[PDB]
C-alpha cells in the first residue's frame, strides 16, 4: 500500500471528509470505521455523534499534512465516495477514532481489510479502557 497527499476541503462527519485529491474534490468514507453519525434521518444524531465528529474534524483541520491510502480491493462505494484509510501528520484518523472509543470495527469486505487486526486490537483496547461508546 502507499501513501498519497491530499488536501482538506471540509469535514463532513465522524467518517466522512472531503478531501482535494489529484486535483479533484473527492468525499472519503473511513475504511473499516462505524461512526456514531449526526447524519440520516434512519438514526438521526445518534449517541457520541457529535464527538466522534468534533474529533475527526479537529483533526484534519490542525494536521500539516493530510495523506490517503486506498486498500487493494475496490476504491469507491455505490455512492461514488473513495474508500480510504486517511491520515493526519502520519497518524491515522481511522485507529485515533477506534482508539478513542468513538468508533466500532465496520462489517469488513475482503480484501478491503489490511488494516483489519491493528484496529481490532485498538477496539479491544478502548472497550477495556470502557472508552466513550464502551462506557
Amino acid at each position: 500500500l502507499h501513501k498519497e497527499p491530499a488536501t482538506l476541503i471540509k469535514a463532513i462527519d465522524g467518517d466522512c471528509v472531503k478531501l482535494m485529491y489529484k486535483g479533484q474534490p473527492m468525499t472519503f468514507r473511513l475504511l473499516l470505521v462505524d461512526t456514531p453519525e449526526t447524519k440520516h434521518p434512519k438514526k438521526g444524531v445518534e449517541k457520541y455523534g457529535p464527538e466522534a465528529s468534533a474529533f475527526t474534524k479537529k483533526m484534519v483541520e490542525n494536521a500539516k499534512k493530510i495523506e490517503v491510502e486506498f486498500d487493494k480491493g475496490q476504491r469507491t462505494d455505490k455512492y461514488g465516495r473513495g474508500l480510504a484509510y486517511i491520515y493526519a501528520d502520519g497518524k491515522m484518523v481511522n485507529e485515533a477514532l477506534v482508539r478513542q472509543g468513538l468508533a466500532k470495527v465496520a462489517y469488513v469486505y475482503k480484501p478491503n481489510n489490511t488494516h483489519e487486526q491493528h484496529l481490532r486490537k485498538s477496539e479491544a483496547q478502548a472497550k477495556k479502557e470502557k472508552l466513550n461508546i464502551w462506557s
